[PDB]
């Protein structure tokens, strides 16, 4: 009479993880997305269920301080049909019963414990089926982040492999990345990484409470990554001397930077720069269940302290002369989450710039968002999270001063240099770039532009020689050797004129820190006829800027040119990126799961001097648990070819996204990527 | 005592198929490739084998008069271990033998008929176990038609969709391409194209004994389509009038143009062209086992009679005055296929041109090829198959005259026209275009370049008023608008002429047909002033080029400046290729195997007037048995943008290349393609 009900064997299906979308996270760990049912198969050894005899209900606590009234704690009987915590019969049959869970919408994000307790009217007993780990689920409708395209959804969650752009806006480079969020461990490392954030250990309940909100995860997740003091993934060093860590370029997947974060205690790891905290956080928000997508943009206001108007000062030669100054970065990276703002104005809802870079400001060195990409688009400001920075970094005017020999300073004319220019993402289940300009900025000159920026209280700047002058680069130069770079000058009137132009490129890094001169032509005396283009040339020499070349491989052109008689002074800027040489990657073997393949990974040495302690570096989400690295024995000459072959098991089927780094001693940082199509075995 | 043997259920294992890499081939028919061994079981209602008891011996035959001398017909015993045709016994378990047949590396390609006749000494008996196709390996080694690499045969035989690279060759286009060689029922339509052959009707015997070389096997396969006389492929209309059939540049697959040359009795289906040509012959030969690659040649010199000087006699305007002067073509398409040459001195192994479109020749009109690519970068002319033609055809050298008012004619310069120019095929493994124009010639002016030349016995052609100029186009133009093209002229000289520049931008097929002119500017008294560029803009306008546009949206624009002090002619031209709308590709659905998906094709309307009639075409290799069509019911307006669904049900998993085109009244065969990658159920 009344037998006590006595279970074993109990097994949290994961087969329901190809339902969640959670496949490659279900690793001895089972990981599911709130808002949807997962499966739950309970084994007893006796009656399978006798409801008429045994009543149970499932409590489940996930903080260390869990709560009712917090959301952190729940618990609910079990009904055989439908607060949205529900625990329901599917079916039985045997031993067995077979159970389907429901989590909330708005249920909090991390490791929960499910507990059952089983009182048969008389007695009963308590204990713990398992734990689980809840993430955001994007295939959820009414959940926070939810996309109602399944490319999109696919795209920006469940892909690891993607594009970080960068490079000058004339010329945009794809540089891959691996985000790699599911990669084995990382997922535990991301939950390390919010359970050490500032909020938790100030108060421990009320950040596993407030966790629910992707507002608030995306917040907490961006500040990680060296954003705040103390505790961060990351350690910035832009002085381009990463002797004792890892380069900034040389990074080709963020899983590795995690790895060494959490391995190495929770020390900030080696050096990092915009594109890397975008890509960690990216990584761990694409992880944690938020569609986000790593964004550029090209000549970026970065560390213009909320500023729409930056004035610089320069001399005879153009050459900026501010030691105060910030100069404007060639691109910055930042991270869009997509999700919905229930603490805005309705409408807000979808992508939202969180910028995990840290930025100046009067109130401290903080990074910014989440703010609507919609509020920068219109203008609105006043919308809560750090809106005007965003917006004056892709609205920002530009005014460039020429210091006269005689007092004062005299206004010049660049069309050459537009802010917030060849924004770019990568596309959704492409490899092409999707340009996303649009998206912060309407077209220049509309009405729309204009209530937009009077939103901002920023309708400020359009024009006064009938001459212009435009950097042209002709064909492609590569990285390596020498080539040369035009300034064209277009005369279109009458007046014939004696002028002085002054050439200048310089050494430059992608955040505008500007190294020594390694071209500069200056001419005092040139003649533009009538009705005529010019073209003026500048020589830039490998040995002129091989020293103080960037990792990013940028050298900025600055042309002045200047009428004496109306003592009219004309700006050209251009940033060139040197091309490296390609890197040509060979697959070996039939590609199938859990079978051996070699991927044979060559580049031909493009500079005069040899090439010394080369090291090719292979990263792969789903073809490579590790990361495997091969340092090339002796030296690579001039016209030598660097080849070598790299053995890896892909335990994943389908399309993974295969990264490769060169690093050597006069060449750095090479990259390429092989896209590879994984069959069953 | 001595029982006979009497055998049932004989099966042809499709697992062997994924062994021969022709899965998706194996479908109610067992196809596998010489060579190598495939597997075979036998059942029988008796003793298992008893070979101490019974002595079975295997005959096939392939040709309708099969000899054993010829190779169609040849007669193997059964021995437990290892003429090359070889039946073996692997195992015997219960009343099943599993046995291993091998082909010969050299075996002839065709329909097989495999018999059995097994004698238990008294008695016996004879009867047909099935039917088979033996294909062309490109595994096999020794095989004529091997590869070394195994992305470059799964590229070049495996893979379905690839690229037609078309356009004009300062702005290549890449038009994608379903060649779907693995399509229902295309290996039949291949054989019955192979049986239908000149050779084969005047001795089926000698064909299908001479079938055995690749060589063979491609010269008829190529002669197939539109080549020679009576039965073909396909018809070739050039004069833009394709109102009876589809029109050449509407096709997105090879596929339907098969199935309509067999559905259709054995009638040329449609129209067709030069890349229609090479893509059908490309989906043959590589549904045969030949690795084959569509090519395309840029600024190609086809038409001439094996001819490397071409003269063209112009006029004031530089217009081409000759009615019997055949016009450089823009783009000429053929193809390329991997065999080994035993016909030619050792060393010739490797790509071959096939050109299946029949060029004008002194014997008649004829395709050219199989010519070694290693002979036409060599100039060893003297090789068997066609190699004048097609070294002509890459290394023509084109001279410019213009008409002088009296008398005789004065030499031009035209150095923006080089012959043999951006050859380009689609990559392994990739998306992106691979130039193969090193393959053909040799650096210009190297020494090696040097003796190839003398080896053709053609050394000639490179200079004599230090000025130049070039066609200029600036960002680009959409086709259904209007847009500038500049005239660069580039003075580096202390004289300053006046001179006279005439501007003609014509309505051009891809082939060279020059419709009417759609821009017109024209320049008597022109000053260039002295160490300067004057570009000279040329506005051509969508009303006035829409008529007589081809549906390759090519047109030519052509400068001629003529200084009067000197008399110097100087000449250019430029193709300029106005780029369609983009077609937006949206999958819906999670892409699986056997699971119905839905795509959605959408483009918007780039013109002014309104676009009627409009068709979306949708083509696959593994994303549809059968091509999809659908009709947009109302006309479609300036502004509006075409949107429309359709479902596809994909029934092959991995990576396949979905083709769309969109055809209207007034914008025609515009394309779009998406890659998709097909998961399992
Ligand atoms: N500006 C720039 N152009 C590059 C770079 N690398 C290659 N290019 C080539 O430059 C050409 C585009 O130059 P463009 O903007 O048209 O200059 P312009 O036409 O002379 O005024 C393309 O053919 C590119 O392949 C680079 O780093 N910067
Ligand atoms: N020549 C040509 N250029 C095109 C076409 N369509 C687009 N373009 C653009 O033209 C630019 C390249 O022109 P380019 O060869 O550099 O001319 P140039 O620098 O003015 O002498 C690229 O930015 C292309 O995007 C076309 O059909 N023909
Ligand atoms: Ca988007
Ligand atoms: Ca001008
Ligand atoms: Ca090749
Ligand atoms: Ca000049």
């Amino acid at each position: 009479a009344e037998e006590l009900v006595l279970e074993r064997c109990d097994l949290e299906l994961e087969t329901n993880g190809r339902d969640h979308h959670t496949a490659d996270l279900c690793r001895e760990k089972l990981v599911v997305r709130r808002g949807q049912p997962f499966w739950l198969t309970l084994h007893f050894e006796g009656r399978n269920y006798e409801a008429s005899v045994d009543s149970l209900t499932f409590s489940v606590v996930t903080g260390p301080a869990p709560s009712q009234e917090a959301g952190t704690k729940a618990r609910f009987p079990l009904r055989d049909a439908v607060g949205d915590w529900t625990a329901t019969v599917v079916d039985q049959q045997d031993c067995t019963l077979s159970l389907q869970l429901t989590t909330p919408a708005n249920a909090p994000i991390g490791l929960y414990r499910l507990s059952l307790e089983a009182s048969t009217g008389y007695q009963g007993s308590s204990f713990v089926l398992g734990h689980f780990i809840l993430l955001f689920n994007a295939w959820c409708p009414a959940d926070a982040v939810y996309l109602d395209s399944e490319e999109e959804r696919q795209e920006y969650v469940l892909t690891q492999q993607g594009f970080i752009y960068q490079g000058s806006a004339k010329f945009i480079k794809n540089i891959p990345w691996n985000f790699g969020q599911f990669e084995d461990g990382i997922l535990d490392i991301c939950l390390i990484l919010l359970d050490v954030n500032p909020k938790f250990l100030k108060n421990a309940g009320r950040d596993c409470s407030r966790r629910s909100s992707p507002v608030y995860v995306g917040r907490v997740v961006s500040g990680m990554v060296n954003c705040n003091d103390d505790q961060g993934v990351l350690l910035g060093r832009w002085d381009n001397n990463y002797g004792d860590g890892v380069s900034p370029m040389s990074w080709i997947g963020s899983v590795d930077i995690l790895r060494r974060w959490k391995n190495h205690g929770c020390q900030r790891v080696k050096y990092g720069q915009c594109w890397v905290f975008a890509a960690v956080a990216c990584t761990v928000l694409r992880c944690l269940g938020i569609p986000t997508r790593v964004v550029t943009n090209y000549n970026s206001a970065h560390d213009q302290n909320s500023n729409l108007l930056i004035e610089y000062f320069r001399n005879e030669f153009g050459e900026i002369q501010g030691d105060k100054s910030e100069m404007i970065w060639n691109f910055h990276c930042w991270v869009e989450s997509w999700m919905t703002r229930p603490d805005l104005q309705p409408g807000y809802e979808g992508w939202q710039a969180l910028d995990p870079t840290p930025q100046e400001k009067s109130e401290g060195t903080y990074c910014c968002g989440p703010v609507p990409v919609r509020a920068i688009k219109e203008g609105d400001l006043s919308t809560k999270y750090d809106a005007p920075f965003v917006f004056a970094e892709v609205n920002a005017d530009v005014v460039d001063w020429i210091q006269q020999d005689d007092g004062s300073v005299h206004k010049s004319i660049n069309r050459s240099l537009i802010v917030g220019l060849k924004i770019s993402t990568k596309s959704v289940g492409r490899d092409e770039r999707e340009d996303i300009t649009h998206t912060y900025k309407y077209p220049e000159g509309s009405s729309e532009e204009r209530e937009a920026f009077t939103r901002a209280n920023h309708l400020n700047k359009a024009e006064k020689t009938g001459m212009a002058m435009r950097i042209r680069v002709g064909q492609s130069m590569n990285m390596g050797s020498d080539f040369d770079v035009f300034a064209h000058i277009t005369n279109n009137t009458a007046e014939e004129y004696v002028c002085r132009l002054l050439l200048c490129a310089r050494t430059v890094s992608y955040n505008g820190i500007l190294g020594p001169e390694c071209g500069t032509k200056y001419l005092l005396n040139l003649n533009l006829e009538p009705f005529s283009e010019k073209s003026v040339p500048l020589c830039i020499l490998y040995e002129k800027y091989r020293d103080c070349l960037t990792e990013s491989n940028l050298i900025k052109v600055r042309a002045l040119l200047v009428e004496p008689v109306i003592n009219s002074y004309l700006l050209a800027e251009r940033d060139l990126y040197l091309e490296n040489p390609e890197i040509k990657i060979r697959i070996l073997g039939e590609p199938k799961q859990k079978r051996k393949l070699v991927a044979e990974v060559s580049l031909q040495n493009p500079l005069p001097v040899a090439l010394e302690g080369c090291t090719f570096t292979v990263e792969g989400a789903g073809l490579t648990e590790e990361q495997k690295t091969v340092e090339i024995p002796d030296p690579v000459e001039a016209g030598e070819e660097v080849k070598v072959r790299m053995d890896l098991l892909p335990l994943h089927m389908g399309l993974h996204k295969l990264v490769v780094n060169f690093e050597s001693d006069k060449l750095k940082a090479v990259k390429g990527f092989r896209n590879v199509i994984i069959g069953p075995a």
